[PDB]
């Protein structure tokens, strides 16, 4: 499996972290990869696609690397299933929000509710943990 994601100050890298950690507890292998490393192609080939971004600029995606991430693969990736992740700050997940709306509207198949966790994980590193064995269950 793969696991793709854009971390300013590593939360949400370290989310990544313990999704991958959960998905290898089940039994199976995964790939964490930078947003910006990322190939489109052979991510194109995943059956379930699980990508991840904080919070930015006024609860929108990140706009440098991810959000143009997310507009190249969009005509692609229609009746793929995804898992969206991710760390904010002070809001209550409007960019979230708004990310999974935008994914549905591309035609994937939203399989899990989004995880989304305050700052660093800390309290919630097994929720992390539990969101990747409930993709790895898929
Ligand atoms: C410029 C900037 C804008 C941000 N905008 C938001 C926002 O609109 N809502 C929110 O809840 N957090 C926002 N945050 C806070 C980050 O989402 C939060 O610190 C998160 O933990 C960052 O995770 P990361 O290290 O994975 O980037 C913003 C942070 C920065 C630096």
């Amino acid at each position: 499996m793969k696991i793709v994601y854009w971390s300013g100050t590593g939360n949400t890298e370290k989310m990544a972290e313990l999704i991958a950690k959960g998905i290898i507890e089940s039994g199976k292998d995964v790939n964490t990869i930078n947003v910006s490393d990322v190939n489109i192609d052979e991510l194109l080939n995943e059956d379930i696609l699980i990508l991840g971004c904080s919070a930015m600029d006024d609860e929108v995606l990140e706009e440098s690397e991810f959000e143009p991430f997310i507009e190249e693969i969009s005509t692609k990736i229609s009746g793929k299933k995804v898992a969206l992740f991710g760390s904010y700050g002070w809001g209550d997940g409007k960019w979230m929000r708004d990310f999974e709306e935008r994914m549905n509207g591309y035609g994937c198949v939203v399989v899990e509710t989004p995880l989304i966790v305050q700052n660093e994980p800390d309290e919630a590193e097994q929720d992390c943990i539990e969101f990747g064995k409930k993709i790895a269950n898929i």
